[PDB]
């Protein structure tokens, strides 16, 4: 089977469809645990949600050659490492990855060869209201994230760029067909 990459908005519910994955399909699929310098947010645990690093730490891991891509997101770092990913592959799972659209584009070039799903909220106005709910960013770290959300909706349409969209209005729907887009994954990967 191939890696699997999740991209989409702030808020538009990437991690927690791929939470519920993670529990349903535990011995199918493993978490791709990237680098970031942002705080941890409550209930995040190092080296489950993130690396949680300081910004020297990881511009060293850079200058390294640490990270199969990395890219600045509203005033932090994030990063996917070669380590994280080669984790998964010693346990015999299929990697999961959840990055921007500027890892989206820095993996389309490395030899991952993932499958690409976008997802997506059925608006942009419910994609602030989830994050007002989420209240885990400043107003001016929140207007941020809008700015940089649109450009990921407008991308979302381009020919060959994602290989799933997912609009995500009801989880129920959604994870139903995130598991619908994984079938011939889960398939190869179970044999
Ligand atoms: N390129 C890249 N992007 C990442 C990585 N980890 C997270 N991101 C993206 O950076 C953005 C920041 O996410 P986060 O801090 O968790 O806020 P949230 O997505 O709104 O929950 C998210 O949209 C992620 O998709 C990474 O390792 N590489
Ligand atoms: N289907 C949905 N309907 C309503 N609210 C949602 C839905 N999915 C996610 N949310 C809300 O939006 C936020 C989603 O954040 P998260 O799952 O981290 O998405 P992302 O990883 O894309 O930022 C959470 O605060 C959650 O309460």
């Amino acid at each position: 089977p191939r890696p699997v990459v999740l991209s989409g908005p702030s808020g538009a519910g990437k991690s927690t469809l791929l939470k519920r994955l993670l529990q349903e399909h535990s011995g199918i699929f493993g978490f791709s645990v990237s680098h970031t310098t942002r705080n941890p947010r409550p209930g995040e645990e190092n080296g489950k949600d993130y690396y949680f690093v300081t910004r020297e730490v990881m511009q060293r891991d850079i200058a390294a050659g640490d990270f199969i891509e990395h890219a600045e997101f509203s005033g932090n770092l994030y990063g996917t490492s070669k380590v994280a990913v080669q984790a998964v592959q010693a346990m015999n799972r299929i990697c999961v990855l959840d990055v921007d659209l500027q890892g989206v584009r820095n993996i389309k070039a490395t030899d991952l060869r993932p499958i690409y799903i976008s997802v997506q909220p059925p608006s942009l106005h419910v994609l602030e209201q989830r994050l007002r709910q989420r209240n885990t960013e400043t107003e001016e770290s929140l207007v941020k994230r809008l700015a940089a959300a649109q450009a990921d909706m407008e991308s979302s349409k381009e020919p060959g760029l994602f290989d799933v969209v997912i609009i995500n209005d009801s989880l129920d729907q959604a994870y139903a067909e995130l598991k619908e887009a994984l079938s011939e994954e889960i398939k190869k990967a179970q044999r």
